[PDB]
């Protein structure tokens, strides 16, 4: 079972001995520091609050377990047993902490307060930053949601330009990340963050998280279609790729079916197998049940373009009202190898140059979507901005000489709408002056209780494109 | 409660309808495909086998849960209820699977079989690749352990050259990755993989994982020391950095203490505060309790060299037997910002050129250690190599035209020792001929039971440097 006393950076166990004596308040905040990613989707905190922070998180046994672990870990009894015992006896193991946050789904420019953390009991000054490690991991759902939305922006731009509308945009980027992530828990968090912007996913773990922690009006937030992998093609034998293809499209004749086509020769498969041998089983398919050809190797741009040129000469191509080439509705392509934000841009631009509509293409992303992202990409940072020592409020900050970018905000913080309708973070408690409107940060956690929740439906609405 | 029926790529739910009719066996394997990183540390499978795969993993309730989820996810009743009911009834929910693996900790050259997976019941031919997604996530602990060991090689080379020995090598790279990873589960897995090579960690989650799934003779596999963060320094106010420093070193006067010194001006802190104002409190410390100065910003190489230059002029530097400069034993430096394998190399080489011993420095790594790694760094892949259809064994493989690197191995596989003492993977069942020794793979899992296990002590011994 999860023990919050063992869920921090080791050195934070020693910090209660490090703050100035007579400190009654520690107030800290999270931001995506300003320096490609001008605005961030705030998502994921509610998961953390519910799974890890709420309710009775301290027990006698948990305190003893932590005491025993840290004694060996440090070779010293530096663990604050008295401090944790106080929480257990006074608050029945509920954390005397207040967390205020921007509503989830909100799209906020870089360099703005996203959430704040503070202790509600002066004895628990040390607790604000104890829980930094747990809270800071919100960097991941934020970064996945943000990167996913930036890819949606690119797709929207090119789909609109080449077709004149955004029909099916929310299905243009499929989540293939399940195997390429670091853990089962990461799979769920990452997949749920992608589902803020899109509806197609192969990472089932995402659906259960959303149901448990957020909720949606629909039975499920995400969807998928039957698809072949290399094992289900290659198991038929080298000389029987055609038989594999035929069997699979016939098994799934009434639904969309994605068939990996690069097992031996992607170009042969498109021209000879799909384009000649099995053409009769493709042209008969419904518009609601297309064959989706999936290349999975080679240069992503070159392969997509060559596949489209092959299919264009084997199947009846039309020209839409924008002047771009369009494959028949029963035939589509998905590129799900080596796709990240950079290559996505490269492929759609290359397609546009070759006069191919983005209607023809869907993308799938694995490691690029859920794994190859770091805390430093959006400069996600958790820093103390305010303390009360000897009854006096002190505005605190770091400002490293060699990196002005690492300078942090001062004092009590609040987020506000500007007169032009943008966002501003007010520092040094200046939010109290009421010169701007209402603070956009709402209390979401107080004294062991989740005080404000958002459904996944609201989050999706908040995170919409303009 | 984890549900294995919902712990797979969505499309794998549809694969039982895709294999050739009358397929009784599907046999698959994991490798780190060939063409730095010439050899990989196999670590992490045991965690997965125990946490997710062993015992009764199928129940009536779990089948019903999966059925209802996939019905909505696919908008169709494609879920193999009949297949999973068979496993529940015939085997009491135990997976009819055999997994054979190389011993954990083993250092194996790229392009060799690391584990194999096969069904033990003809009815469950589809199960082999159902569990691909779960097993493939072993890429992560493999890659962390491998990258960690590669960094250890660099440290060993430069420590030996500048000092003449490897004393304290196992503490030269500290895990700071807890907040920089994507989840709590990832933190545990990654930290445990780092601990294969080193003993210093701030990711407490790693300790419990090792304790539960591997075991060690010591009460604890990893250790840490008291350390300051920016909040515990900046909380004192900008004009009181010296007071913060003095308080912290006096609180931890008999143990090692790391103090982040870059809050405002790293060079001022080193020269004026540590080097003058509080010098009397540093020179009095024991060899067992050094002050460890932590820069945390700027160019990692330039900052380390300047800090050492500063300290060298304020403190009594000696010259070791190899001719390299050595700070007094009560004074050390840790660089834990911007450290990955590339920058680690750059720093130690730069120190060597300026005649500073590696004894002086330790490193910490966060995102670069546990987060910024992908499945395709070591070309980790899970592929079917052998099937039995109509009672006939068939050698199976993919061989994409535009990427011969993605070519997979053929038939039943085995790992052998060559006459020169190296590793070789035999294909197409040729290991049966016994022209080499016995198969080096061990059955680690069979029919719901873990059949072979390794302690964390064994793993560390297996993964040691040459």
């Amino acid at each position: 079972e999860f023990n919050i006393l063992l869920a921090t950076d080791s050195y934070k166990v020693t910090h209660y001995k490090q703050y100035p004596p007579n400190t009654s308040k520690v107030y800290s905040y999270f931001e995506c520091r300003e320096k490609k990613y001008e605005e961030t989707v705030f998502y994921g905190l509610q998961y953390i609050l519910n799974k890890y922070l709420k309710g009775k998180v301290v027990t006698k046994e948990k305190i003893q377990e932590a005491k025993d672990v840290y004694k060996e870990h440090f070779q010293d009894d530096v663990f604050n047993e008295k401090g944790w015992n106080y929480i257990l006896e006074k608050y029945d193991g509920h954390l005397p902490i207040e967390i205020k946050a921007v509503p989830e789904g909100f799209v906020i420019p870089r360099g703005n307060v996203l959430f704040t953390v503070e202790n509600t009991d002066p004895e628990c000054y040390w607790l604000t930053n104890w829980i930094e490690t747990i809270l800071v991991q919100s960097w991941y759902p934020i970064t996945v949601a943000t990167n996913s939305r930036e890819q949606k922006k690119i797709l929207a731009k090119y789909l609109l330009e080449t077709s004149g509308n955004l029909d099916g945009l929310e299905y243009k980027l499929h989540d293939f990340g399940y195997r390429g992530v670091s853990s089962q828990e990461t799979a769920g968090i990452g997949a749920s963050a992608h589902l803020v912007n899109f509806k197609g996913t192969d990472t089932v773990a995402g659906l259960a998280l959303i149901k448990k922690y957020y909720g949606t009006k629909d039975p499920v937030p995400g969807y998928s279609v039957p698809a072949a992998e290399h094992s289900t093609i290659t198991a038929w034998g080298k000389d029987h790729e055609k038989d594999a293809f035929e069997h699979i499209v016939t098994q799934f004749s009434s639904v969309p079916v994605s068939v990996v086509s690069d097992s031996y020769d992607i170009y042969n498969a498109c021209e000879k197998i799909w384009g000649e041998d099995l053409r009769h089983l493709i042209v008969s398919r419904s518009t609601q049940a297309p064959l989706i050809i999936r290349p999975d190797s080679g240069n992503p741009l070159d392969t997509v373009l060559k596949v489209l040129e092959i299919l264009g000469k084997k199947f009846p191509v039309t020209e839409n009202s924008k002047g771009y080439k369009l494959l028949p509705p029963y035939l589509r392509v998905i590129q799900g190898d080596g796709v990240d934000i950079n290559t996505l841009q490269e492929i759609v631009e290359g397609m546009k140059q070759k006069m191919w509509s983005i209607e023809n293409i869907a993308f799938g992303s694995g490691g690029g979507l859920l794994q190859k992202l770091t805390r430093d990409l959006l400069n996600c940072s958790f820093k103390c901005s305010y303390v009360v020592t000897n009854g006096l409020g002190i505005n605190v900050f770091k400002d490293p000489v060699a990196d002005p970018n690492k300078r942090s905000k001062k004092g009590r913080l609040s987020l506000h709408r500007t007169p032009a309708g943008n966002f501003v973070t007010l520092e040094e408690g200046k939010g109290d002056l009421e010169e701007y409107g209402q603070d956009l940060l709402h209390t979401v956690f107080k004294n062991g209780k989740v005080t404000k929740s958002y459904s996944f439906d609201e989050i999706r609405k908040n995170a919409q494109l303009n």
